[PDB]
RNA sequence: ACGGAGGGGUACCACCAGACGUGGAGUCUGCGGCUCAAUCUGACCCAACGCGCGCACCUCACCAGGCCCGGACGCGCGGAG
């Protein structure tokens, strides 16, 4: 029960994905929560960020695939529905924050 | 329709009587030719030739050289590792 909120956020592009963008967003201290991958080949992309976040409010969804489409990042038809095309993200960061029910 | 046919009319883009001119020289401008990398093109009796409303840039088309995509919208694939 959390998908309901993200839909409006992405319309203002609050959700941010990617290793080179997530890093910089948190280091500026302007983030509310962050997410991870169920797994990944190298800890570095996982265990490097986790300390940088603990040292400087985390979750983890066992489905790393939900993290892709939940953050837009999806191709759909011009007629609604969708292509069933999803890029598998790995981390996202909420800036504006513009959920509260779940926490 | 035409007539080096006839008969009636008419007009300074026709004449009579006159006036002022051009074609003479220098020069402005436009037109064909020569040259050039280019010397962008239309128009050729009246009914083409300061006419297509003033060309150092734009205008600008032609000559020698270089940036940009500003490839709408649909299908397939790829993409935030």
């Amino acid at each position: 029960f959390l998908k309901e909120t993200f839909k409006r956020i992405h319309n203002m592009d609050g959700l941010v994905t990617g290793h080179r963008q997530v890093f910089k967003y948190l280091e500026r201290k302007r983030a509310k929560i962050c997410f991870l991958a169920s797994d990944c080949e190298e800890k570095q992309y996982a265990d490097i960020v986790e300390c940088l976040c603990k040292e400087y409010h985390l979750c983890k969804k066992f489905t790393r695939r939900t993290l892709g489409e939940l953050t837009g990042q999806v191709r759909c038809l011009a007629d609604s529905d969708k292509i069933i095309k999803v890029v598998p993200a790995s981390a996202c960061v909420i800036h504006n924050f513009v959920d509260v029910d779940s926490f």
